């Protein structure tokens, strides 16, 4: 045997969790690793410490066949420990399966760790709420078994098929919302089925790491000590969530920057409708693509600390640097937040959302409402707020 640890993700949240696993195993400089990521590349000062370390491209929802060339470097019996995105697990896994078929006596899958993409998994499960879940599970297991023996990808319920891997391999799942699985009545049979095999994504692991390992993790994810310092104060913290543009009857980007500055004022100025109080230090998390819009907001906002583009809410979560409060323009990140940290979420106009009613009907917002993460007084339509 050689064991090979293979980390696959085209998104960002599974990557960040997989890098935490790598960090926890980082003293082991021997085991072979394959990193198959879309959005993170590892610093050479880390990678030069590892003698058996490889990188593969993700293209479509799959590792390319360059992974065959990598695995061809290892002619011994191999036992593969796989780490995959839950929503895309079939597609990420398939090239590994094709490779096994080429060397069926020599290559086996040892274990699977599966991690949430994000809201996708929940939005998808919600579409299954009128099905018979118990029989959907037994079907999915038969089909998965065929898929493994032959390679053919046929699932009557692809969404539930994401969750039946334990019928074939040792598996662990890492979920953004364990409450969802435990409180949705229709999923009771899935909950029971998965018992013992899942955990909530641990935002606390960073704080439990040794200082050396914490330094390692920050270096892997590109969190400089400079930027980390912006969060070193005991003052409580509010982060405003920015956006780019929306359907506001003009194409002038500066209009949208001004309007966000007004939304921000509603949180930070004493006579705003959504005033948070003087207790919080104010941070701005602009959209990575805001460019000149973000320049504009930072030029005209007073006493505000910019969070750089490389630092996502996922990174904040994973490093235990979530702030006390988050508010501003709506996006799926709000789903990942504990309820006590959400102030108000402001929806802007697009083709789906034209008013506050449409906002309440958004797929991820519907779950949030049901799980009690927010109430309706927390959902605002951008139009309802006066200029200041």
């Amino acid at each position: 045997s050689k064991t090979i640890t293979i980390y696959l993700d085209h998104a960002s949240l599974p990557t960040l969790n997989q890098l935490m696993h790598f960090t926890k195993e980082s003293e082991d400089k021997e085991t072979a690793r394959i990193f198959g990521f879309s959005r993170f590349k590892l610093p050479e000062k880390i990678t030069e410490q590892y003698n058996n370390i490889h990188f593969v491209e993700i293209k479509n929802n799959r590792p390319t066949e360059d992974i065959f060339t990598i695995l061809d470097q290892y002619p011994e019996k191999l036992e593969l420990d796989l780490h995959l995105n839950i929503a895309h697990s079939i597609q990420l896994f398939h090239p590994i399966l094709q490779y096994r078929f080429k060397h069926p006596d020599r290559i086996s899958i040892k274990s699977l760790n599966l991690y949430d993409d994000g809201t996708m998994e929940y939005v998808d499960l919600e579409k299954e709420e009128n099905k018979d879940i118990k029989s959907a599970i037994k079907k999915a297991e038969k089909q998965l078994s065929d898929y493994l023996l032959t390679g053919k990808i046929n699932f009557d319920n692809p969404t539930l098929a994401r969750y039946v891997w334990q019928s074939q391999y040792p598996v662990k799942y890492h979920f953004l919302s364990t409450e969802y699985f435990e409180k949705a009545e229709f999923l009771q049979p899935l909950k029971t089925y998965l018992a013992g095999k899942y955990q909530k994504m641990d935002w606390s692991a960073y704080e439990k790491l040794s200082p050396e390992q914490q330094t390692f993790y920050l270096k892997l994810v590109g969190f400089s000590d400079e930027t980390k310092q912006l969060f070193h104060t005991e003052q409580t913290k509010f982060i405003f969530t920015g956006t780019t543009t929306w359907e506001g009857n003009t194409d002038i980007r500066e209009y949208y920057a001004k309007q966000q500055l007004n939304l921000l004022k509603h949180f930070t100025h004493s006579e705003g409708d959504l005033f948070i109080g003087d207790q919080y230090k104010i941070y701005f998390k602009g959209h990575p693509r805001g460019g000149d819009i973000n320049d504009y907001i930072l030029k005209h906002a007073k006493d505000i600390t910019n969070i750089p583009a490389n630092i996502s809410f996922e990174i904040l979560m994973m490093t235990g640097l979530l702030p006390d409060k988050v508010g501003g323009v709506a996006s799926s990140l709000y789903f990942s937040l504990p309820k006590e940290k959400i102030s108000h979420i402001i929806f802007t106009s697009n083709k789906k959302i034209k008013n506050k009613e449409d906002a309440l009907n958004d797929p991820y917002v519907r779950v949030m409402l049901r799980l009690g993460m927010i109430d309706k007084s927390q959902i605002i339509f951008w139009d309802s707020l006066k200029q200041l």
